[PDB]
């Protein structure tokens, strides 16, 4: 996260840090708890990953330092990638992680509600992006979870900032014309929480952007509302 500040412990109870154990353990991506056994994250976070066995999901974490060899975590039983996904910049950058065990909700770890289709007309003016990502272009994973308040921009506005790209309605952007605040590498999979009428909603999933926090270069996120049907279908038992 560029231009943000340290979050308060438990401030974003749905935020998780996804680690890979190969070659040695490290933070890989952010993610959001949306169900007792489900983490919603970005598809492009599993590039080169051929098994959920090397994945570990840690919930209720503020500082990466809290994670040690003796820290409990949730194993991943299955990685579900949207079958239409090719690459972050082309859309469909969404994935579900089915946990091996159930998450016991508490003040430190709880789910974030998904957007309602009848909320596409809603104007979120209190949106935040969080993560342990880079604080600048060339940086490293941060110890303390960062947060930054960033305004959403219209797709037409976004498309105008990414002429060589195709900003579809399945994407949503957020940024300041002058830049300064934005998600970055390491925040991928992160949630783009917006609080509307005292209720937090998972509006987007950190996906991509040209550099980080550059002027006239909004962050691009997966437009979650466009995937509620997909999420429902994939999280069923059938
Ligand atoms: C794993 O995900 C990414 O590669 C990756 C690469 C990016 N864009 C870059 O240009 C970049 C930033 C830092 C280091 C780096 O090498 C690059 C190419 C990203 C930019 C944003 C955003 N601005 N909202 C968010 C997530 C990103 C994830």
């Amino acid at each position: 996260i560029v231009g943000g500040t340290a979050s308060v412990r438990g401030e974003w109870p749905w935020q998780v840090t996804l680690h890979t154990t190969s070659p040695t353990q490290r933070h890989l991506c952010g993610g959001s708890i949306i169900g007792n056994q489900w983490i919603l994250t970005a598809a492009h976070c599993f590039y080169g990953v051929e098994s959920p066995k090397i994945l570990r999901v840690y919930s209720g974490i503020l500082n990466q330092a809290e994670i040690a060899e003796d820290t409990s975590f949730f194993g991943v039983q299955e990685i579900i990638i949207h079958d239409q996904y090719k690459m972050a910049e082309s859309g469909y950058d969404i994935a579900l992680l089915k946990l091996e065990t159930t998450v016991n909700y508490a003040d430190s770890q709880r789910p974030i509600s998904l957007p309602s289709k009848g909320d596409r007309n809603v104007i979120y003016t209190d949106c935040w992006v969080t993560g342990w990502g880079y604080r600048k272009l060339r940086d490293k994973i941060q110890n303390t979870l960062q947060k930054a308040k960033i305004p959403l921009v219209t797709n037409e506005e976004c498309q105008k900032r990414y002429r060589g790209h195709k900003i579809t309605h399945k994407m949503i952007c957020a940024g300041y014309r002058e830049g300064g605040k934005d998600a970055c590498k390491g925040d991928s999979g992160g949630p783009l929480s917006c609080k509307h009428n005292e209720v937090w909603h998972l509006v987007g999933i950190t996906s991509w952007g040209e550099g980080c926090a550059q002027r006239e270069r909004p962050g691009v996120y997966t437009n979650v509302v466009e995937y509620v049907d997909w999420i429902l279908e994939k999280t069923q038992a059938v």
